[PDB]
């Protein structure tokens, strides 16, 4: 029954990135910080101090008015909120196995954090402090974050507080495959990110891909997204306003509504392009376009249907406007971020971010993405008289006769006065 | 600190196109002039039963043993990553589903020199993520099928299907969901550079040892002796306290290596000299300092104090502690190629909201975008304190002109 009443009326890579990087990361290597300061200043026009210091930051965020402190303090709260909890959700253990065997996870966070902010103009403060806030809710001691300068005075002041406010231990004024590469090599701190994380152009999410590999690119990168599943109980103005919401970031920010309801749809499909064009000019030129060309709408038949296109879709933001909630909590099983009721909307924000999905399912930002889980193992010597005896066996018929050996001399030694059955010694 | 010792891929992407345009067809035609197979892809249980009647009792109840060693830990390890609910700000609820992925494609190399565990680590695992679907593909022998202690141990670790099928055509086949209808979410096992790119496209060994004086060199040479055979390119480090066993355990190891059986012995000569490494500290502080910026896949620790060890050291792939254990006796887990419970299963993370909430969250949200200068943002804030609070006026910022 799956009939795209609005369709996606355009389609979403360059070498041009890879060259730039690969020249740049050779040439960051081979001279360090004076390449930096360089690049800082060629393509930035930069030339003042990198690392901030806790007067800068304070003089640098001085304008910045109590009330929009408060809001960003606030917003800020929500996301470490959620974030220690979610680092509680992932214990350590210890189980006994064979008898006279412990096994155990240990979970540490990594040392070093690098969280990039790109501080441009059509980007969230929210850019800023998810990742930082993230990693010190995750127990990540040293937090760089970098942003590059906004206006020739430094770091976008509201940017600049977001660090701050969020626990950022160093910031420093970078922008671009230089910064990436700078938290990367640890260059003025002398601590080497273990991972970098952060929203930028090509170039930025280029250099994370380069020095990262899959733990570079696997937090959702591209234009803001939004999905909305609804039915009949659902209200049109406000999930078009939903749609609408993020279809202001820019002419390709995907807005998809998937519903079991055609009324639902038609109205939508109406009160889209009224609201577009109640916006001031610049939202309402990067919407038009943006839902023209990527907006999407999808009637389905039964509930089932609408969960199989949602999880193909995996929106990075998934709005549920329905009846029987726990039921699509329970059946949903791909996307970024879960938006349950209609209370809760987009815009007031994630609590982490979801994987890029547009590559698959794995990774994103939160705090398990700053977390290691290490597995450890002991044996009592009389565990060993089980497991020695299968290992020498085992490792015979595999042909591994120097793997044998290492069980017979623990045999020998733990059990000197014993007769064991060790395979058949490997003569080839 | 003092160092004392030292040390295609195109045919991929022509393949993939071939498969992906004639699907089943040119897997077929792949498994003929690759491997030689005739036969159907997919095996039975009839073909599996027939096919390991071979192997007795005694190997039988040593591999499945083997497996369980994996699947305890992986069933205890699973639980550790919790599902919960809490209450942020009053009235805001979230929280995190933790579901497996539908499907997992395990591929083993059939040939020598490979362990066993190799084929059902990967099994293993996915089965004790809870994940419902298990393709496992193996290479065949020379027509005559899967190694039987291959697929015995598909079958014994829970595989739900296995296939006779190698190389690009095993893991495009999985990815796909040729023969099944069922796409793998994630494909693992070791395999040849072509098996690699096709993972990359589509989605050696190692060991240390660290030791103080009170290690038993003996043990401590034979280990490193022990993945040693693997090949040619096998590193073997270790980093010691002690300048003495430093000395008796270089003094030994050769000693080891001249003693083993052909292949290994020669194995184990080119192994040892090339990527062999020791490395003495003054301190254990430098020691963890060292093995962590190393990160073997293999650690073990003959130390006293075990415990320090285990608090202190931060990168590794799996960690033996203490002398009983070791290497060979198999991991629980992969480290970074890793592999483990977590690697098959998805969080998900979720909130909702009373109205009550939206109060405070509604009118920060809308003065936060209009800074942002997004109107529409805002407006998503502005639509809800309206049809919540109908008469309330709240500071919802400036609207945005520009
Ligand atoms: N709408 C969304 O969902 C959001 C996404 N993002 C993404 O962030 C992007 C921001 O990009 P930008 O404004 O450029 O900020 P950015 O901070 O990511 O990049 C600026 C830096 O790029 C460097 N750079 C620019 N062109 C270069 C070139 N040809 N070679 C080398 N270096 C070069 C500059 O020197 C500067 O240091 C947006 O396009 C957006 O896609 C960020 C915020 C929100
Ligand atoms: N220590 C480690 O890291 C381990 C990794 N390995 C690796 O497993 C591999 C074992 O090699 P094999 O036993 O041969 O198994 P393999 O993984 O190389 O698979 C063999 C299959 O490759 C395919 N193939 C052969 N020639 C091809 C070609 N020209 N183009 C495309 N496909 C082709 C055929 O289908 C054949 O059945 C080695 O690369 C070894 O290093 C072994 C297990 C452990
Ligand atoms: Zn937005
Ligand atoms: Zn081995």
């Amino acid at each position: 029954m799956i009939s795209y009443l609005k369709k996606a009326e355009k389609t979403p890579e360059t070498a041009t990135a890879q060259k730039v990087v690969t020249e740049m990361l050779a040439e960051i290597q081979a001279r360090g910080k004076d390449a930096v300061r360089q690049y800082a200043k060629q393509l930035d026009g930069w030339s003042g101090d990198i690392v901030l210091t806790p007067d800068q930051i304070r003089e640098q965020t001085k304008d910045v008015p109590a009330g929009v402190r408060a809001d960003i303090d606030f917003a800020i709260r929500q996301v470490t909120d959620f974030a220690l909890a979610q680092r509680e959700s992932l214990k350590e253990f210890s189980v006994e196995l064979h008898p006279g065997v412990t096994a155990g996870q240990r979970v540490l966070p990594v040392n070093v954090v690098g969280c990039y902010a790109p501080a441009g103009r059509y980007a969230h403060i929210a850019s800023a402090y998810m990742g930082v806030a993230t990693a010190k809710a995750a127990g990540v001691k040293t937090v760089v974050a970098c942003s590059s300068p906004f206006r020739g005075q430094g770091i976008h002041p509201h940017v600049l507080y977001a660090f701050q406010a969020a626990g950022a231990d160093v910031i420093m004024a970078l922008g671009g495959v230089q910064a990436i590469a700078s938290m990367a090599y640890g260059l003025f701190t002398g601590k080497p990110a273990d991972v970098v994380v952060g929203p930028g152009n090509k170039f930025v999410a280029e250099a994370k891909r380069s020095l990262y590999g899959q733990v570079g690119i696997d937090v959702f990168a591209g234009p803001s997204e939004v999905a909305v599943i609804a039915d009949e109980t659902a209200d049109p103005a406000i999930v078009a306003s939903d749609l609408v919401g993020q279809a202001e970031h820019g002419h390709e920010s995907p807005a998809w509504l998937f519903t079991t309801s055609r009324d639902l749809a038609d109205r939508v499909m109406a009160l889209v392009p009224e609201l577009i064009a109640k916006l001031p000019p610049t939202a309402r030129d990067a919407a038009t376009a943006a839902w023209r060309d990527y907006g999407e709408v999808i009637l389905c038949g039964t509930r089932e249907e609408v969960v199989e296109i949602s999880d193909r879709y995996a929106s990075e933001h998934l709005e549920v406007h329905t009846a029987d909630l726990d039921w699509w909590l329970a059946n949903l099983t791909c996307y970024g971020s879960l938006f349950l009721g209609e209370e809760t909307t987009v815009a007031f924000g994630d609590k982490t971010s979801g994987p890029n999905h547009v590559l698959r399912y794995s990774g994103g930002l939160s705090v398990h993405k700053f977390m290691k889980t290490l597995t450890w193992q002991q044996m009592t010597r009389e565990a060993t008289r089980q497991i020695g005896q299968v290992t020498a066996r085992i490792s015979r018929l595999e042909g591994m006769e120097a793997h044998a050996r290492t069980a017979d001399d623990r045999m020998a030694k733990y059990f000197p006065n014993a007769s064991f059955e060790m395979g058949t010694p490997v003569e080839v």
